[PDB]
């Protein structure tokens, strides 16, 4: 087995037209052995990942504070220890309205 | 979309001669948060499937083919195909884990 610690990974800052205010650490990635992407992101007061969509199954947990979740037609705030399925070609983004860092799990299976 | 809280799962306790003081929620692929109780244990067993876990709560001591190794909240962990592995609480309070296994 592998076994590590989620906050060793570096992580990097993304900032771009459609996400602010987010590190991404990739504790499985594409390119590993396992049949699940894995990513922890953490999310800074004010962050957002603004609405998208992408052809692929997302699962989310939220690991620390309260996340709010961004849909095609509205949005809602859920917190630590909810879990959220988004099917394939579903708008989904992400906000942090609080003022603490909020962190998540991130779950990809791969086909 | 899916907005659920886990902990509003109701646990199945599981009682067998190789698991004792645990507790699993169910929340393609299957994804189950697991509590374990202080001396709770997952004897060392193998599945066919691959795992992979994510410590959310306590101190974790993670039993494998050779030795052990005790991991903490924040660690995550992958288990190949048919690898014998198994989880000990040595410590006083509950450990919590999120498994998940892929289908394929």
């Amino acid at each position: 087995m592998i076994l590590k610690r989620a906050y060793d990974v570096t992580p990097q800052k993304i900032s771009t037209d459609k996400i602010r205010g987010v590190h991404k650490r990739v504790l499985i990635g594409l390119k590993d052995a396992p049949n699940f992407v894995i990513r922890l992101f953490t999310v800074e007061p004010g962050g957002l990942i603004d609405r998208h969509s992408h052809p692929w199954e997302h699962e989310f947990f939220v690991l620390k504070g309260k996340l709010t979740v961004l849909k095609e037609q509205g949005e809602e705030t859920v917190e630590e220890g909810f879990y959220i399925f988004v099917e394939p070609n579903e708008i989904h983004g992400f906000r942090n309205d609080t003022d603490s860092e909020v962190e998540f799990l991130q779950l990809i299976p791969k086909e």
